[PDB]
């Protein structure tokens, strides 16, 4: 029983409300494969999968430029050291308590765990809130902050990275302070510059993933991007490097868009068409609309691209964005695959509705993993010592792309199609797992 | 004087037997070369180096599933770092003691150093007898044991594997407790499965370098497995992928066996055949018989495949399996090369019944290296953070073996054929003998 | 069964004579208070007790004054922490193994348990032979011995001190150089110069509290010192200042000897003759015939003392200097007691004599333990930061032996004289129990 | 102003003339790019990029041949780690003191970042005297220094190497010693023996990097190594490898030399010649003389390669070796290039002069980084736990030149030569700068 369960773990945490639903919904889409292969219930594994190892909450005391001394609360989640060391990112919001914080780790314990790289879950931040704060206030507090911390983390303990109020100016705060502490020079950030360990590839990372993890998806039923016609939606990083890759593979991308509409664009993007989209959207006032003007190209004034007809359609814009409607439509229209560049962008009824349509359908939890897998890359690249070409980056990047997907089709049943919904979310629940078997009541 | 220097070298231990022989067999081999290289003998270097560097014996208590407590011993015998870091199994049998630890690291020792990586040696273990344990039993001695040996573990200070009474199981427990203690995810032990760091071919490694090593020494003495009639012993990782290759390379591998007895397939196995073999061995109960009765093969009960006429003998089971009157009629019957895939197959007096009968001979600290080389490789792979295809770990196991016989080749005289003991010991000890003249005297 | 338990222990150390030999002694007197408290042999103690919590074996690399490179083996055997961090000597003597060293860190577990301070116990030392050996050799052996010994140690860990082949100035020079690779002051070894740590009454502490301990058990049975004929064996540390209180304590102390021979006095010693042979014995070389032709006084060349009659016997020289001969002739002269300043002096069967002709007897084990005792207080004033006053660190010396009389009366049965073999035994052993029972299994 | 800036800085250290005349030279060539980047000026980080991080000063006590204790003092300089771990060579040399060990820490800081590889910058030595001493005296010295100096390194931390009075023999000895005192087998010295941990290609490094860097410069400008005439001051490592690639891209390589005095070779060096030049030069007694002696070449006795009409001057002796005179030589002789395999063997004006005329002028800050970028390679495999072939370390030292060349063009200027004085400095400065401004006030 789902419910019992879920009950007894709610006992400890009563008003965690939204670690509550982070540990419903895991449960609810693993509770068919758990009666299946009850191997996987055994020697109280919920139980333990579901309680962190560790968490660490701590008083941060700085000052701010009117001289008033302040006090925050920050947070480490060390979630689970199963299958590598604790990774995931540092938020600073007013809004974050150990609920969000634990709902958050425990998300990505699967997340890290389903990109195949050996990588625990953790997640951490602070009530901090960074709105209208100075450089220095900022810097300050990272400080304050890393001086209790530093001794919490380690390249093989936790490695941590950025997340909302946390870009790259606070890591390369924190990855310094850590540095000074600890008189070592190991990787304990990533997301970090350029100049001091970052990688390349990083922004490129996810909209690139998603165009592999497709080709794979496609390579295997007898298809490919190759003279493939390909909408997009949403029109930001993942958006952007997405066309750009699906181009490389000779797709001919047809579509982007913004929340005020869609631009249209039969004779496809180009490489000079692309740059400028970047560039325009890349400030705070620039629209698809201001990007189709320039090029003298159709613009659908608060659309979806889902009306146009596609073989493949990446929905990168946001949540729900597709819905049962547009799905029928697409399909009438003869798509051959969807994956989701964005978090969770299809319905529920839409996916379901795809997969009984026989069309190839890659969730957001695989497809759009290029950005958790690069965080990796750039481990790797700090333990070689070496910083690679973004060329060597890429073709990396690719072959983890292609693991993950090799992983889905593992654990994505016997149909005449891989079920990748299924796939995904198997792979990453059983890696944590068979590591947490394999190493005893610890 | 060899009697003078072994007589004195006993003193400090006058009833290490298993050590004193070890030492004399690989002084016996080195003799002539130091006699001839001078180099090799200053700074009191044998005297140095027979003298393990560090042992830690220790008490281990453990509580039974009848509530009894038991005491027993533990040692980590950490021999040489002048190339790496320590290196080497753990072994739980009741007849375990410092004498044969010191034996096991100190052959360790050369053989790492022979596989070119950069690995010392050690060995460890405890006389627990994991016979009639239970699951839970195994667990809470494997703990109680990590409770004080994790502090003089460490990814460059000593890392750990498997051996007699310590498998995969058992290397997760140590693995895991190893992580929980010291808070670090680094690799310490080897033999971890895919879940939480193994490498791909590691199950394949020892059974594939076996036959990637005797085809060099076949090759260079104009012969090859092509054709050949090929018998192995044993039936466990070893045997098994050591018939796989062989059959890969065109052998008529004709025996398999266990410790009930001996399966004859005068037409050889296939494919088919050895994946039926792999699948009962794989139960509890799976004996050979079983298998020669699905196949309707004849089987040779409690006896050893070595009244059979065969070209090439591969002992893959245990140690001293391959005594004299075997290797009478091995060599009576018209044998051309001996291989050693298991620990220690042939005995002192066996092995030089091949030699004088100019039969090929590889020892194993050569010719089964490559699960050590691969256990370097889990180390490098985990170091790297990015794990390796099959392919890529196959193509460097089976590089490294080459690079092993042409070292032993290098050493192994002028004679019509080589003399691969006389090579391995010399290669092993030229590398870890610069490596301490440099060092100084520390 | 007391045979099947000596048995069983010995099957992992089937060739360690000496260590068999402390076991079986210690065990034979515990085996009827065993038998009256059952508590004390559950939770296999007694398998846990006589199984030392960790031995360090340890390669020692030097360069002798000639440019030959010498290789010695060392170890750290830390037996028992239950009461406190690892205490004991150091011992450089080329007949120093692993039996030796476990006999005296057991012995020593039971010694420093009896002091009533927080020690536990520990022995260690090197097959270095000291002799011949110029100052430089000894210090850069104490150097490369420390070199890996350090890292085992600390205030709260193991703190050594000397022994036989170890004193003052070898203590010196491995307290150097732990404090310089550890960069910390902290005690981390006893036996230290006044000038960096040590203490008053050191070299005072086993003599005096040999006859601290001696009046104890002589004023229960109705004797004292006073007016007492006193025979002392030795002349070094322990025999001098056994003289010095003695004299103090109203003695008439007739004898001292070395190994070339007797020193006769009928007189007695005086404060004026003592200061004169402790001048002598302060070279290395020094000898009692010189002392004796210097005062006038009867040299017995080549002999013991045991011939003179006394009313004491003080046998403060080696182990198993006075044998039942010996005893023979002390009862026929009309002995009352012997109390051991050295360790193990008298044979078993000239104690079983002794005791047999209602002779008090005082073991070592009990009465040499003044020594120890100080070294406790040397720790305990280096943890305070502040030395006491010699009257202070006497006072308080002499209280403890008063402890650790009362102790041995309190278990040396109710029979016409107590037992202190008996008595200290059981004393040691119930201190040392009740805090591995409390401690759990460990 | 920079006169005022120099001032400031020169406040705390009024008598340390090398290290003010390193910061001068370095600020005088940044002056232009700083005033029109304002960012660079920001945040004090001038002040601060002149003030190491940390200086660890030490007394070294060591015992010589004669028994006599020596005293000298060490130094590490660790000098910025913004960018990797602490990196460069150990200097023993009466002269060396903290003012020299500064100025070559800061320079070692920017030659570092500008190999893209992940490296700090750091100096140390001692006044220590190497010349006249036993091997014994050099290792015991080398241990004493290590005792100190352990504590302050580590594989991310600080990774020293040889120098001046340190080479082959002093790496093993300190690495041996700090493996031997951390328990612990990570990389923490680079230039060691290829038996423990030793790259492939060190030796060629430098003279390899040298005409690698030269080649893309005269390849950018219209000109290669091909058929050209080449002068080689030295006869060392640099040299020597300058010479072996240049003959293999086709150069006329007419000149070697040492403190007595030059050789001259119109037909060219071959791989022959060079061959018997490196025995002979393997030797302490070996001279130039000899060699010219033995091919019947002229011999310029005590006079410097630069008279002599080339194409290519490569000095690679040592500092200062090249002055305005010889610059007007090599300019009316037609010289097209100048690069520096030394360290600042050209000086200010002669370089000046280079430049004035149209020559191509490569400073050794870029052009002689091979080594330690190859250095770099060997922390790189070390972390790898693999190492690489000739040809794959060759490969990869190869494109890291080619990485320094790129960044020298891009901050060279615009005119009809790159400056590469200006070039290599600013590259190095932004790389450093960049990271200390991302890492906070620390």
């Amino acid at each position: 029983s789902l419910e019992s369960f879920l009950n007894h773990v709610q006992k400890r945490d009563p008003n965690q409300t939204e670690f509550a639903q982070a540990v419903r919904e895991v449960m609810t889409t693993l509770w068919p494969f758990l009666e299946q292969n009850p191997k996987y219930r055994q020697m109280s594994l919920l139980e333990r999968l579901v309680e962190p190892e560790r968490v660490i909450q701590f008083r941060v005391v700085w000052v701010d430029d009117r001289n008033q001394i302040q006090v925050n609360r920050a947070w480490r989640v060390q979630f689970s050291s199963a299958i590598g060391p604790y990774k995931g990112g540092m938020r600073f919001h007013p809004s974050v308590n150990l609920s969000i914080l634990k709902f958050l780790g425990f998300e990505q314990t699967f997340k890290n765990a389903l990109t195949t790289l050996p990588m625990g879950g953790g997640k951490g931040g602070s009530d901090f809130d960074p709105k209208g704060k100075s450089e220095g206030e900022v810097m300050r507090f990272c400080q304050a902050l890393m001086t209790e911390l530093y001794r919490h983390l380690g390249a093989d303990t936790d490695v941590p990275a950025g997340d909302i109020g946390v870009g790259g100016r606070e890591v390369g705060f924190m990855a310094g302070m850590m540095k000074k502490l600890s008189n070592n020079t190991a990787c304990v950030f990533t997301g970090k510059g350029l100049s001091f360990g970052g990688s390349l590839i990083r922004p490129e990372a996810t909209g690139y993933g998603l165009v592999y993890f497709t080709e794979a998806m496609l390579k295997r039923h007898g298809m490919g991007f190759e003279g493939m016609r390909v909408s997009v939606s949403g029109s930001g990083n993942v958006a952007q490097y997405a066309i750009e890759k699906a181009m490389e593979f000779g797709a001919r991308v047809i579509t982007a868009s913004d929340s005020s509409g869609t631009v249209v664009d039969e004779s496809g993007f180009t490489k000079e068409k692309l740059a400028r989209l970047i560039e325009i959207k890349a400030s705070r006032d620039g629209r698809v609309a201001d990007y189709a003007k320039e090029f003298g190209l159709v613009y659908l004034e608060g659309q979806q691209p889902w009306s146009l007809p596609v073989d493949i359609a990446l929905p990168c814009a946001t949540q729900n964005e597709l819905d049962v409607d547009a799905a029928h439509q697409l399909i009438a229209n003869g798509v051959k695959a969807v994956a989701e560049g964005a978090n969770m962008p299809t319905t529920i009824e839409a996916t379901e509705l795809f997969q009984q349509a026989g069309v190839l359908f890659a969730p957001g939890k695989a497809a759009n993993a290029g950005g958790v897998a690069t965080s990796g890359l750039e481990m790797a690249q700090n333990a070689a010592r070496l910083g690679w070409k973004a060329e060597k980056v890429d073709a990396r990047l690719h072959h983890i792309m292609l693991d993950i997907h090799h992983a889905c089709v593992e654990h994505g049943g016997e149909g005449e199609q891989t079920n990748y919904v299924q796939g995904a979310n198997i792979a990453g629940f059983v890696k944590v797992a068979d590591a947490m078997l394999a190493q005893g009541v610890i």
